[PDB]
C-alpha cells in the first residue's frame, strides 16, 4: 500500500541517535495499571524482539477541522494532511491522548479511557514542502502530530539520559508505519494470537507454579485448550507490515502470551521457551511448511495460510528440525519427526487474547512488588523503589474489570455479561492469579499497621499501605465471586 486508510493498524515511530547510531523507537503503552506512553526500542529486533503487542494502534477516524469541531458539539477513508486522527490502542482499546499531567514541571502523553474530549485527537502536518494540506498521507512519510487539545507536538524527549514521549513545543518527526491493512477473511496474519492444534491436543507450556519453571513445551489435551497458557502470538521478523498475511516458509518468532517467552532451540535443552533477552533470530526462528520436502514485500502480500483449514508442519529455520512430540506428551525438535506432525491454527478471540496479555503484565508487576517486599524484610531502615502507583491502578482496573453487572439491567443482557465475567475470572484463576494476590496480601500482613510497615519501607510508601491491602482483598473477593 502507498496510502494510509482508516481502520489500518499502525505504529508511531521516531528516531534517536544513541552512541553515534540511529535507534528506532515505537510508541507503547500498557493501558491497564499504567496509562502513560513510553518508547519501545525496535532497532535491536534481531537479538531482542521488541514488545510489539502494545505498540499497535488502529486509525479509528480521520476528520477535517470542520467535521471534528462540528461533531464535538455532541468506509476506509484515506488520511489527508490537516486531518485530525483518533488512535485506538489495540490491546487496552484505549485512545492515544494528551494528558493534563506533567513529569517535568510540557504534558504527558498516554491512554484515555474514553474518546470524548479534544485530548484524543491529533492533527497531521507535512514535515516539508514535499507535502501539502489536503494531500494524501503516504506510507514512509515524516509527520508532525499536533495535539488538538493543547496545540503541542508529539515529542521525543532526551532529558535526562532516558528516552521518553511527551507533548512539547519542540517538534519531532514521526512515521506512521503500517502494521496491516485490509486482511483477507480467514487467513493467518502476523501479530495474531492463536492456538496450534494437533489432530483436542494443543501446544502449550505447563500450569503456573509447575516444577517446569514454565519453560518446557507440551502437546496437551482436555481443558488446556480453553486456558490462557495455550495461547501464542505469531511474530514475523519485521516491524512494518508485521501484520501482513503469513506465508509458507516465512520465518517468524512464536511468543507465549501469558509468560512473554519465545519458542526456541537451545544447545543443551533443545526445544524450550526462552526470555526475550535471549531470543536471537537463529535460536528463535520458525516457519510453517506445507510438507517435509527439501524446499520481502511492502504490503499484505498474498493470503496463504487459512485458519482451521490449513495443515502446517512447524520447522526451526536455522536447524531444519521439525516440531514434534517425544511420545500430555513433551514437544521436541527432531530431524525426521512424525508423519502426523501437521498442525492447524485457530484464532483466539479478543476477550481471551486481551485477558492473557493482562495476566502477563499483572504477573510482571505484582512479582516486582513481591520482590521489593522480600528485599527489605526484615531490614529496618534509607530503605529498590516499590511500584506503588502502578500497583494501585492495576488493582483498581482489575476490580472494574471483574465488576459484576448492574442488577438494574435486563435479564437477557445480564446473563450474557455474567457468562463473560465467569470466563474472565476462570482465565485468571487458571493462570495462578489467586496465589499472586494472596502472596501480596500475606507479605503485607506481616506488618500490623502502616507505621510498622514504615519502619521497613518508606514513610511515604506507608501512606498507601492500607489502601493496597484493602484493594487486594477487594480483588480477591472479585476473583472468587460467582
Amino acid at each position: 500500500v502507498q496510502f494510509l486508510r482508516t481502520d489500518d493498524e499502525v505504529v508511531l515511530q521516531c528516531s534517536a541517535t544513541v552512541l553515534k547510531e540511529q535507534l528506532k523507537l515505537c510508541l507503547a503503552a500498557e493501558g491497564f495499571g499504567n496509562r502513560l506512553c513510553f518508547l519501545e526500542p525496535t532497532s535491536n529486533a534481531q537479538n531482542v524482539p521488541p514488545d510489539l503487542a502494545i505498540c499497535c494502534f488502529t486509525l479509528e477516524q480521520s476528520l477535517s477541522v470542520r467535521a471534528l469541531q462540528e461533531m464535538l458539539a455532541n468506509g476506509h477513508r484515506t488520511l489527508l494532511y490537516g486531518h485530525a486522527i483518533l488512535l485506538r490502542h489495540a490491546h487496552s482499546r484505549m485512545y492515544l491522548s494528551c494528558l493534563t499531567t506533567s513529569r517535568s514541571m510540557a504534558f504527558d502523553v498516554g491512554l484515555q479511557e474514553d474518546a470524548t474530549g479534544e485530548a484524543c485527537w491529533w492533527t497531521m502536518h507535512p514535515a516539508s514542502k514535499q507535502r501539502s494540506e489536503g494531500e494524501k498521507v503516504r506510507v514512509g512519510d515524516d509527520l508532525i502530530l499536533v495535539s488538538v487539545s493543547s496545540e503541542r507536538y508529539l515529542h521525543l524527549s532526551t532529558a535526562s539520559g532516558e528516552l521518553q514521549v511527551d507533548a512539547s513545543f519542540m517538534q519531532t518527526l514521526w512515521n506512521m508505519n503500517p502494521i496491516c491493512s485490509c486482511c483477507e477473511e480467514g487467513y493467518v496474519t502476523g501479530g495474531h494470537v492463536l492456538r496450534l492444534f494437533h489432530g483436542d491436543e494443543c501446544l502449550t507450556i505447563s500450569a503456573a507454579d509447575s516444577d517446569d519453571q514454565r519453560r518446557l513445551v507440551y502437546y496437551e489435551g482436555g481443558a488446556v485448550c480453553t486456558h490462557a497458557r495455550s495461547l501464542w502470538r505469531l511474530e514475523p521478523l519485521r516491524i512494518s507490515w508485521s501484520g501482513s498475511h503469513l506465508r509458507w516458509g516465512q520465518p517468524l518468532r512464536i511468543r507465549h502470551v501469558t509468560t512473554g517467552r519465545y519458542l526456541a532451540l537451545t544447545e543443551d535443552q533443545g526445544l524450550v521457551v526462552v526470555d526475550a533477552c535471549k531470543a536471537h533470530t537463529k535460536a528463535t526462528s520458525f516457519c510453517f511448511r506445507v510438507s517435509k520436502e527439501k524446499l520481502d514485500v511492502e504490503g499484505m502480500g498474498p493470503p496463504e495460510i487459512k485458519y482451521g483449514e490449513s495443515l502446517c508442519f512447524v520447522q526451526h529455520v536455522a536447524s531444519g528440525l521439525w516440531l514434534t512430540y517425544a511420545a500430555k506428551k513433551k514437544a521436541i525438535l527432531h530431524q525426521e519427526g512424525h508423519m502426523d506432525d501437521a498442525l492447524f491454527l485457530t484464532r483466539c478471540q479478543q476477550e481471551e487474547s486481551q485477558a492473557a496479555r493482562m495476566m502477563h503484565s499483572t504477573a510482571g508487576l505484582y512479582n516486582q512488588f513481591i520482590k521489593g517486599l522480600d528485599s527489605f524484610s526484615g531490614k529496618p531502615r534509607p530503605p529498590p523503589a516499590l511500584p506503588i502507583e502502578a500497583v494501585i491502578l492495576s488493582l483498581q482496573d482489575l476490580i472494574g474489570y471483574f465488576e459484576p453487572p448492574s442488577e438494574e439491567l435486563q435479564h437477557e443482557e445480564k446473563q450474557s455479561k455474567l457468562r463473560s465475567l465467569r470466563n474472565r475470572q476462570s482465565l485468571f484463576q487458571e493462570e495462578g492469579m489467586l496465589s499472586l494476590v494472596l502472596n501480596c496480601i500475606d507479605r503485607l500482613n506481616v506488618y500490623t499497621t502502616a507505621a510498622h510497615f514504615a519502619e521497613y519501607a518508606g514513610e511515604e510508601a506507608a501512606e498507601s499501605w492500607k489502601e493496597i491491602v484493602n484493594l487486594l482483598y477487594e480483588l480477591l473477593a472479585s476473583l472468587i465471586r460467582g
